């Protein structure tokens, strides 16, 4: 029906995702990292084949060290920005809720585990209970639990953060999708997108705050995938036009402002199928958001 659906069926038919995704790959953009590859930063990057370009990098507002691993992806034609970051290490917990405060992000979209594979993918950077608040000293912030409503698939939370320096406080929604495998894909199209709308109902991407801050363990792979589904749902809403929308353009213009966004080719197919069934609320039909609430057993 949609011209990305007859290309999806061509590659499914073909079995050419692979060649596609690697497609990709090789046309992405490079640009130099040469901030993030400092000898000073080496403890602030989580993986070393994942670095932000030097050109959409987040500069902390800070004299001492202005480096976080986290990169704005802004899209211009789609008038949506996202932060992308990695997920926060012990020592750089601070740096990411400074980078929160000082971008005026309203939410944090966290698409994975503290623990996935017997490793720890993340920092437990938020407080697990209301009581036990944290205090991160170096960038002289305070986090509070608010509340939590846990879903089977996803959580989320209500934070409060506190700049220790002025007292203002501000309220961040957590939006923690919690049944996403690395380097996997969610369990379905509908437990994705009822997600993505749960996020987009938030009000967390209007423009009159500062840009959401997705995370996954590295911020490309799952982060990727999230965004670039956001990112060809919006264009397709602006135009009312699934077929102005070309999804690999869209993640190459992604891929200007940070690398390796989408990790695997299945993450490329999964985002199509996203795509395509997001496409339908989209264009009318609002019944679908039903039936992907309930096909996920929220
Ligand atoms: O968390 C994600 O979805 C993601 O992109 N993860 C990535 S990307 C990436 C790695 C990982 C990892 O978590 O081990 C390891 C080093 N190479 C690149
Ligand atoms: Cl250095
Ligand atoms: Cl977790
Ligand atoms: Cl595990
Ligand atoms: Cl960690
Ligand atoms: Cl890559």
């Amino acid at each position: 029906s949609m011209e990305m659906e007859k290309e999806f069926e061509q590659i499914d038919k073909s079995g050419s995702w692979a060649a596609i995704y690697q497609d990709i790959r090789h046309e992405a953009s490079d640009f130099p990292c040469r901030v993030a590859k400092l000898p000073k930063n080496k403890n602030r990057n989580r993986y070393r084949d994942v670095s932000p370009f030097d050109h959409s990098r987040i500069k902390l507002h800070q004299e001492d060290n202005d480096y976080i691993n986290a990169s704005l992806i802004k899209m211009e034609e789609a008038q949506r920005s996202y932060i992308l970051t990695q997920g926060p290490l012990p020592n750089t917990c601070g740096h990411f809720w400074e980078m929160v405060w000082e971008q005026k992000s309203r939410g944090v979209v966290m698409l994975n585990r503290v623990m996935e594979k017997g490793s720890l993918k993340c920092a437990q950077y938020w407080p697990q209970k209301e009581e036990k608040e944290m205090i991160f000293e170096d960038t002289n912030l305070k986090l509070t639990l608010i509340s939590e409503d846990i879903k089977s698939y996803y959580t989320v939370r209500q934070l409060e953060l506190e700049n220790l320096t002025t007292q203002e406080t501000r309220e961040i929604l957590h939006f923690h999708y919690t049944a996403w495998p690395d380097f996997g894909v969610p369990e379905s199209p509908a437990s994705f997108l009822n997600f993505l709308f749960k996020v987009r109902e938030s009000g967390s991407l209007s423009p009159e705050h500062g840009p959401v801050v997705v995370h996954c363990s590295a911020g490309i792979g799952r982060s990727g995938t999230f965004c670039l589904a956001d990112t060809c749902l919006l264009l397709m809403d602006k135009r009312k036009d699934p077929s102005s929308v070309d999804i690999k353009k869209v993640l190459l213009e992604m891929r200007k402002f940070r690398m390796g966004l989408i990790q695997t080719a299945d993450q490329l197919r999964f985002s199509y199928l996203a795509v395509i069934e997001g496409a339908k609320f989209i264009m009318g039909d609002s019944s679908v958001q039903d039936q992907w609430k309930e096909l996920s057993h929220e």
